[PDB]
């Protein structure tokens, strides 16, 4: 039997990252590594600029408008005032040379697309610009976004949906249906938890060749040495983002292995490196021209990864602002700053349709609470800090700078600056994972942790 190569369209504030476990889901179903592709693009230019269209009646900027809230006046000037034409010819033509550059190493004539979240109204916008391009196209699979459309002219159409609950910003939805397709929807899942679902990589399997799969679970593959190819780029706009990367092997407690890195290297966006299977790794990334120091962490690859992300922050949408006023107070010597990131929404309410909600413990103290997580914010990112800088961790005052951010949420919390720290998750769909690091200085020092979208319990 044989495959063919498939392309991945994130959606806003997205990236390959939503993708990552998706392309080692395929990889130990035969699909060879190097086939799942994967799209990156300007997110806050597509939605800001194209996606005020009338062409779906302004539906897919919805969330770049929130977010752009952040943006410095004379930028956003600059960005609107782009040519709405031009970048769309732009991009495209993007998308085929990555499209042809498949089939061309492949062999093969289709291939498979899949969009999420903005990501779906991009691919359809593509898809109909004419022939030639659906020709190349085998199926196309719309995760949680668009709906109220005719699927494409001759090409299989499928779009999967979650619970619209957790997703405020598309409104008042009686059924969502992607007219003349075949539709499959949880309704006990939320927007990115859908895209990484390995309930959600079945079916994608079978309707993009024709049998259910062997596994979906992430398979612990033979050898001692997985291959990385990796990514350092702003979070957002995904440019290319520059700097030096150091990895040190660590103990369960974050200390270093070695006094040396295993490997130290220039980084300009992508990069490639091997890896010993399932050792714990903390990559310490050094951005050009900030003085601060990034440490990220996550579980060790069990597998060859050819997806992973590590989210930078950059100008337009430099984030690590709203964080600034405190990184700065002589307090922050004594304080630790975290981001806790789980591509699979971390939910503190309870929903009957839902079935649980998570806890994130740092430090022993759970910060996925009912006010800091309710579904409707989605959380994919949460920032842990000492909110104010008085010491003080006031649980039950929302950190309002991120009420507009969409996918992320703060919590006040006091995590000192001496010897460790510790992050332990429950996961609402079962499972514990749990990480103890370094905890470092906020003054010099930013912290990224990184939970696993996949996670087992092979008792329950
Ligand atoms: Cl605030």
């Amino acid at each position: 039997e044989d495959f063919r190569p498939v392309v991945f369209v994130h959606g806003l504030a997205g990236s390959a990252g939503q993708f990552e476990s998706q392309g080692m889901r395929f990889a130990a179903n035969g699909y060879p590594a190097e086939y799942v592709k994967t799209f990156e693009y300007d997110t806050i230019s597509w939605a800001l600029v194209v996606e005020t269209d009338m062409l779906f009646s302004g539906l897919g900027s919805e969330f770049g408008l929130n977010i752009s809230q952040i943006i410095d006046p004379e930028t956003l000037d600059k960005i609107l005032s782009k040519s709405r034409e031009r970048l769309i010819d732009e991009t495209f033509s993007r998308l085929d040379r990555v499209i042809d550059e498949a089939l061309a190493e492949s062999g093969a004539d289709k291939v498979d697309l899949v969009g999420h979240s903005m990501g779906t109204f991009f691919l359809v916008r593509y898809v109909n610009s004419s022939p030639e391009r659906a020709a190349k196209v085998a199926h196309l699979i719309l995760l949680d976004g668009v709906w109220g459309v005719d699927a494409p002219e001759g090409i299989p159409t499928l779009a999967v949906f979650g619970n619209p609950k957790a997703l405020p910003a598309l409104g008042l939805p009686e059924e969502k249906v992607v007219y003349n397709a075949t539709n499959v929807y949880f309704n006990n899942m939320t927007h990115v938890q859908l895209c990484t679902s390995p309930e959600t990589f079945a079916v994608m399997f079978e309707f993009i060749n024709g049998y259910k799969p062997a596994t979906t679970d992430i398979v612990p593959q033979d050898g001692d040495y997985v291959k990385v190819k990796g990514k350092f780029l702003a979070f957002a706009t995904n440019g290319d983002v520059s700097g030096w990367l150091s990895i040190y092997p660590i103990d369960e407690n974050g200390k270093r292995l070695t006094r040396l890195p295993v490997k130290f290297m220039r980084v300009k966006g992508d990069f490639e490196v091997r890896l010993r299977k399932g050792q714990l790794y903390e990559f310490q990334f050094r951005k050009d021209f900030s003085p601060i120091i990034y440490h990220y962490y996550r579980a060790p690859f069990v597998r060859d990864d050819l997806w992973a992300r590590f989210l930078v922050s950059k100008p337009p949408l430099d984030v690590e602002l709203l964080i600034l006023p405190e990184r700065l107070s002589p307090a922050a010597k004594e304080t630790s700053g975290l981001l806790l990131i789980r591509y699979k929404e971390m939910i503190g309410e309870y929903d009957e349709e839902i079935g649980g909600v998570d806890e994130v413990y740092v430090n022993g103290v759970n910060v996925c609470t009912e006010r800091i997580c309710p579904i409707e914010r989605a959380v994919n990112g949460l920032w842990v800090f000492d909110r104010g800088a008085d010491g003080k961790s006031d649980l039950d005052r929302e950190v309002v700078r991120y009420s507009i951010m969409p996918f992320m949420s703060a919590a006040d919390l006091v995590v000192p600056a001496e010897g460790t720290i510790s992050i332990a998750v429950k996961s609402r769909t079962g499972g514990e994972e749990s990480f103890t690091i370094p905890a470092w200085s906020a003054d010099r020092h930013s912290i990224i942790v990184q939970f696993s979208d996949y996670i087992v319990d092979k008792l329950a």
